[PDB]
DNA sequence: ACGCGCTACACTAAAAGGGCCCTTAATTCGATCGACTAAGAAAGGGCCCTTTATCGATCGACTG
């Protein structure tokens, strides 16, 4: 990522092999709060080009999972990391979301 | 092997998404204007009390 080990300890370190955990299993849900500039949305934006970053939470199950007009799946179907960012700005025009 | 079938453009209709914007029905309040709620009000009014008259009763000089 950029980190140094040697700086950091052994749980922070664990806790960082926890954040890659996301890209390595199939369908992997997993949810991290923490202080601001402790370095979250920095793996999902830079250290990966088969990850996404969610901004704003402008999120719709139209563009995230189906778009019934245009019959294309969302941003679920071809990411292998989905990482919504600003939880508490996330909110869903729709319901069913 | 030059006429022939495909591949490109505007109107009409249907769907769905997404602003979205108005609604509303919930909220606050926020005076507020009654609404009492005492606190002291003052007029008034009501109450009391010592005033004269008299009606004895008597106790007086005075008096014959």
């Amino acid at each position: 990522i950029g980190m140094e080990p040697a700086s950091l300890k052994e749980d922070v370190q664990w806790h960082l092999l926890a954040r890659m955990v996301p890209f390595v299993e199939n369908n992997y849900n997993v949810c991290e709060l923490g202080p601001r500039g402790t370095g979250k949305s920095h793996i999902y934006k830079e250290c990966s080009p088969n990850s996404i970053l969610v901004s704003g939470g402008q999120t719709t199950v139209a563009n995230l999972f189906y778009n019934m007009s245009s019959r294309r799946i969302g941003l679920v179907g071809l990411w292998d990391v989905v990482a919504f960012d600003q939880v508490a700005g996330i909110s869903f025009k729709d319901k069913d979301g």
